[PDB]
């Protein structure tokens, strides 16, 4: 299994996202997730807790646990493994993001002007599902909408 096993991979973690998000926005459980894909996220990987874990939706979610170990910024996924947790990204100098999205957000923004990274923010506040990518914000997204992207970005 090669091609074939890297398409199960993919979906994976395309699920794996699907299902965390959905438990952290009914709880309002902020979350911020980036997943490198052609541009090197080593620097930021440095940044964090080395987890070097498989993929679950039960992991991602334990992480971002409030006022836990892991959780105060963003998990990065590498490969096909969680690399990291509690990461910094870099922040968005952008005036045109909106004030009432907070630093995840800014975050999320800054680190996809930089890389050709797909990063997926849960907010605490209102609990709805953000995504960027090349310095764009997709804003409280659908579940259709989200899956729809995380297809056509994350399986190649």
């Amino acid at each position: 299994s090669y091609g074939s096993r890297i398409e199960r991979e993919q979906h994976h973690l395309i699920e794996s996202i699907e299902k965390s998000t959905q438990y952290m926005a009914k709880r309002r459980i902020g979350a911020l997730i980036s997943v490198a894909r052609d541009t090197g996220m080593d620097d930021y990987i440095e940044t964090g807790i080395p987890l070097n874990a498989k993929i679950s939706s039960q992991l991602l979610i334990n992480i971002f646990i409030p006022n836990t170990p892991l959780h105060d910024g963003a998990v990065i996924i590498k490969g096909n493994e969680i690399a990291s947790a509690a990461s910094y990204l870099p922040l968005s100098d952008s005036p045109f993001l909106s004030k009432e999205l907070g630093t995840r957000h800014r975050a999320a923004l800054g680190i996809s002007e930089v890389t050709d990274s797909i990063t997926i923010v849960v907010s605490e506040e209102t609990g709805g599902i953000s995504l960027t990518k090349g310095g764009e914000l997709f804003r409280d997204v659908s579940e259709e909408e989200l899956h729809k992207i995380l297809l056509k970005e994350l399986v190649t």
